[PDB]
């Protein structure tokens, strides 16, 4: 613990509690004063200060009454996927059965209303074929007890058995009640009327066929009609219902997400019972992709001879495919064809009738995407790479989208094994294969490895294990993963290589769902921060408890309509008095919820030293309520980055904790003091944000005389056969004089990959945008996969990121200039540099065919500077030829060195390195003359801050862009025509008042020294409450 206090994170009555007690997950002290509890809910029970942890204790109590229930009915253990869906039945909520098919999902479903039976609840299990409600029928009654009652309908059974159902129907004495779809659809409006606590759906593309079937679940577990038809209206309109919080509903479990629903209809679920059925896309595959340089009939034979069964064979056109069937009749092989007849061929190939099936390539064809028998296609062989008609003009180009899904054929997770499939590309083409590997890098981040590379009696074996995995009963290792984040960007990126097979409607968060390898993966974003500093009370929000500062916090809240943020518990905005508030508290309960479900929750928020402070903030907040939480961060968006941050997954860091909360209590202290002061004066607050704002509002400001006081006089010389030369004063002379000249051959290094600072200034002066705007750029190209984190120091570049720079260099034939660098060695983030071998140009082409669209030209303007830097890094010297030459002009001698020839390309195939005439010993003519002043000194620009506040030891990554974006928001700086920085009246007027009176406050030295101080404090080497001393002293004499 950091020694703070947090409003409403006590788990007992939702007060103050102290993070020392919420990380041992106790209350705060007025409900317990105890240390040291035995039981929690008893030492609350005995002082009678019981108010929610009876919700708590309740809870685990009842999972596992349900637990040992089911040890003792079914006689296994709960799995994982179904001890997430028994802690939500307990929590009464309905929710979509986010899992592979299996037999599991059934007998939950089974369990459950035997389970809500035994206390007298009524259920309704609903099963789309007579057949299965037959087998579940029996399977019930053998293991539920003479006293529960279970009663079911179908049109086969006889008269007799429908008369007793009808009886007990009426006469509402029954428990559970095992009926068809087609029962629910003719029997609408007599269901309508009866209400039940749990309602089980094995099927839900049967209801979906009918829209009054869906309306009359809602009225099953006790939605009124009122209800249903208006927000089915919202729903059309565009708008999210709000659900009545009187309103209390029965259970709704959905058992399969089929990818159907495409009517408007399902979404009633999400805002009537905050779950949504799902559109299951499983983007879990486990293939290799290997691809055969040649076209060649002899060598499909030896490779159809290894694989010898479960083939599927896909050529572009049916004219092609028509050939290989004959070819591969010729030779004696069991094949077949899915074009002239369909549904005969793929039965025989599924009975096994038939070993290699050929087909058509085609997006959502029957064969590409329609059939799923991963247990049958193991191998999936493409006669040529798939291709698409894009634009007018008919371009050829890859299809990406086909090919994964053809390919995904062979390989989903069925009955809960991931089963491997092999993927074989014959392509002679190089130019069609090099674009296929890099969509299927950007979209699935799967590789594409030559013939040679691949053992094909390794991949036969791992094929053939893994489906005899999936055949037998598998041991249960499934897990509920929980991923915390702090940006929707990053959520929604998650989800495209994780899944979004579902959604759950949490309070203000959205929770979603996708089913991995390893069970069920549940990520959510909390919108930004969830605690910050409060206003009243001791210095500015902090208090001091002997003789140590305790910072006090508090949930923020974020109007949607104005955008204004606090942390007052206020109903209404301070600005503009709206009622719609983003509060934090809803968020924080909801993750408080959701870490009761889950089985183990990892907070991966961004890895530096605010992100830490965010997760912290959560991790503390939700120890009371689980207790397995760790920390992970993510240094790229992607699969792999994703891999990397949980093999080091690490606990919460408190010397970067520590490290946030010293910043912010220097900005608050020094604001807000200096803020009353200007406030008074000029009649605005929050005029001083912090100390590092101040000095450099003062560079700029002292800019200004030092920009004018260097007014020189220059003239502009060109010459017969030459360059521009600029020359101090006036020159006379109408000759200039070579008196030296010294020519030599040098070997030119590139520039470092970019860090924080040095991408700012250079791209913002490249691009003409400020130094806020491309930092957001560059948020957003983190966010989404693009780059590596963009809040960096180093120039570090790991192996693998030196394994990008060759990739790409050997995909443009230009690989003889590659040169691994790792450069900086120490570092706790790399460079920024991009995490594919994709270039911009080969972007844009992506954007232009709609594979991805979340990119604008001025992203892939900052992404062609990153990518070309990194691998200028990356790249071999290039060898110049310069010479240095020494002039006469006017009597003076003057020194120039140019580059007048490349002797070897490097890095200039990236960065171009520019050459200039080359000059001779002799005299030259000067053509013309310009006369013009220049100032020595020039005006600051963003991209020079920036570099100026580096260089001076000033500044963060995270804060470079916010220090020259507030002044000109809080209108003390001004841009001119050139887009250089200068003071404006009232800014002067800012810095001239605080120099006066707290330049010594402000000063730069003074900022260096705290900033070098809380840098030891991030590193553990100067005390967290001796630098709160420090400021405290400090502001103490300013107060005066
Ligand atoms: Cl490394
Ligand atoms: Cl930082
Ligand atoms: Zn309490
Ligand atoms: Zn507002």
């Amino acid at each position: 613990a950091v020694n703070s206090k947090y409003h409403h994170s006590c788990i007992n009555c939702g007060g103050l509690n102290t993070d020392e007690r919420n990380e041992r997950g106790l209350p705060c002290e007025v409900c317990l004063p105890e240390d040291s509890p035995s039981d929690i809910y008893r030492a609350l029970l005995e002082r009678k200060t019981l108010k929610e942890y009876r919700f708590y204790h309740e809870f685990w109590n009842e999972y596992e009454d349900f637990r040992s229930f089911f040890k003792k009915k079914f006689g296994k253990d709960l799995t994982g996927y179904q001890r997430l869906w028994a802690k939500r039945i307990v929590q009464g909520k309905s929710f979509t059965m986010v899992a592979p098919t299996g037999v599991g999902k059934t007998t939950f479903g089974m369990m459950t209303a035997l389970w809500l039976a035994r206390k007298g609840k009524k259920s309704a299990l609903v099963f789309p074929t007579v057949t299965l409600v037959k087998q579940t029928l029996e399977r019930l009654q053998k293991l539920a007890d003479e006293k529960v009652k279970i009663f079911g309908f179908y049109s086969s059974m006889k008269k007799e058995e429908k008369e007793k159902f009808e009886k007990s129907f009426e006469e509402d004495d029954y428990h559970i009640l095992v009926f068809s779809t087609q029962f629910v659809s003719k029997n609408r409006e007599k269901l309508s009327q009866k209400r039940f606590d749990f309602v089980f759906v094995d099927d839900v593309d049967a209801v979906l066929k009918a829209s009054r079937n869906i309306d009359t679940l809602l009225m099953m577990v006790g939605i009124p009609e009122e209800i249903i038809r208006k927000a089915f209206s919202t729903i059309k309109q565009g708008k999210i219902y709000e659900r009545p919080k009187n309103l209390k509903p029965g259970i709704l479990v959905v058992s399969s997400a089929t990818a159907k629903p495409r009517g408007i209809r399902p979404l009633l679920f999400r805002d009537l019972l905050n779950f949504t059925v799902g559109r299951l896309v499983s983007v879990a595959r486990n293939i290799t992709h290997v691809r055969i340089s040649s076209r060649s009939k002899e060598k499909l034979v030896e490779l159809l001879e290894i694989f010898r069964d479960g083939i599927l064979i896909f050529a572009q056109t049916e004219e092609e495919g028509k050939e290989l069937y004959e070819y591969l009749k010729r030779f004696k092989f069991n094949v077949g064809e899915t074009w002239s007849e369909f549904e005969k061929n793929f039965e025989d190939f599924k009975v096994g009738k038939i070993n290699i099936l050929i087909g058509v390539q085609a997006y959502y064809g029957k064969l590409t995407r329609g059939v799923d028998l991963p247990e049958r296609i193991k191998y999936v062989i493409f006669w040529g790479t798939p291709s698409m008609r894009f634009s007018l003009e008919e371009l050829i180009i890859p299809d990406v989208y086909t090919y994964i899904q053809a390919s995904g054929r062979s390989s989903r997770i069925l009955n809960g094994v991931l089963v491997k499939g092999v993927s074989v590309i014959f392509e002679e083409d190089e130019e069609i294969f090099e674009s296929l590997k890099t969509r299927l890098l950007l979209i699935a981040e799967e590789e594409i490895i030559e013939e040679a590379e691949a053992n094909w009696k390794e991949l036969v074996h791992e094929v053939e294990e893994s489906r005899r995995r999936s055949e037998r009963e598998l041991t249960d290792t499934s897990r509920s993963l929980l991923i915390i984040v702090e940006s929707p960007t990053k959520a929604e990126t998650l989800s495209r290589f994780l899944g979004r097979a579902s959604s759950r409607k949490e309070r203000n968060i959205i929770v979603h769902e996708a089913v991995t390898g390893e069970g069920v993966i549940l990520f959510t974003a909390t919108r930004g921060h969830v605690y910050d500093l409060v206003t009243k009370g001791g210095i500015h929000g902090v208090e001091e408890e002997n003789g140590k500062f305790v910072p006090v916090y508090n949930s923020l809240k974020r109007c949607r309509d104005c955008g204004y943020q606090f942390t007052e518990d206020r109903d209404e905005c301070p600005v503009c008095s709206s009622k719609n508030i983003d509060d934090k508290t809803e968020t924080l309960r909801a993750l408080r919820e959701i870490s009761l479900e889950a089985d183990e929750i990892l907070v991966a928020t961004d890895p530096d030293v605010e992100g830490e402070k965010i997760s912290w903030d959560v991790t503390q907040y939700l120890l009371p309520s689980t207790r397995s939480l760790r920390r992970i961060e993510m240094h790229e968006i992607t699969r792999y980055g994703f891999k990397k941050a949980r093999e080091s997954v690490r606990f919460v860091d408190f010397n970067l904790v520590k490290a946030q909360i010293v910043r912010r209590v220097q900005d608050r202290w020094i604001g807000f003091e200096l803020s009353g002061k200007l406030q008074k004066r000029f009649g605005r607050s929050n005029l001083s944000a912090g100390r590092v704002q101040s000095t450099v509002l003062g560079w700029i400001v002292e800019r200004e005389e030092e920009y004018k006081k260097s007014e020189k006089d220059f003239t502009l010389l060109v010459l017969e056969n030459g360059v521009n030369l600029e020359v101090e004063g006036k020159i006379a002379d109408d000759v200039v004089t070579v008196v030296e000249l010294q020519e030599a051959e040098e070997e030119k290094n590139p520039l470092p990959p970019y860090t924080t600072s040095s991408a700012l200034s250079e791209i913002s002066q490249k691009l003409r945008l400020g130094v806020q705007e491309v930092m957001d750029i560059l948020q957003d190209l983190f966010e989404k996969g693009f780059i590596t984190y963009h809040r960096t120091d180093s120039t570090r570049i790991s192996l693998e990121g030196q394994n990008v720079a060759r990739t790409y260099l050997r995909k443009i034939g230009k690989e003889d200039i590659f040169m691994g660098r790792s450069w900086s060695t120490e570092g706790a983030h790399e460079a920024i540099r991009p995490v594919k071998p994709i270039d911009a140009r080969e972007l844009e082409e992506m954007i232009e065919e709609g594979l991805i669209a979340d990119l604008t030209k001025k992203h892939l303007r900052v992404y062609e500077l990153i990518f070309n830097r990194f691998l200028a890094s990356q790249s071999a010297a290039v060898k110049v030829k310069k010479q240095i030459v020494t002039v006469d002009v006017d009597g003076k001698r003057m020194g120039i060195e140019q580059i007048v020839e490349i002797l070897r390309d490097g890095w200039n195939l990236f960065v171009p390195l520019t050459v200039s005439p080359r000059f001779e010993h002799r005299t030259y003519k000067i053509k013309e003359k310009k006369f013009y002043k220049k100032h020595t000194v020039p005006l600051f620009t963003q991209a020079s801050i920036v570099e100026e506040m580096k260089k001076r030891g000033i500044g963060r990554p995270s804060t470079y862009a916010k220090i020259v974006e507030v002044l000109f928001r809080r209108g003390y700086v001004y841009e001119d025509k050139y887009k250089r920085v200068r003071p404006t009246r009232f800014g002067v007027m800012v810095y001239s008042y605080l120099k006066e009176r707290y330049e010594k406050y402000v000063t730069e030295e003074t900022t260096r020294r705290l900033e070098e101080i809380m840098d030891k404090v991030e590193r553990g080497e100067e005390d967290y409450q001796a630098t709160l001393r420090l400021l405290y002293e400090e502001i103490k004499s300013l107060m005066e």
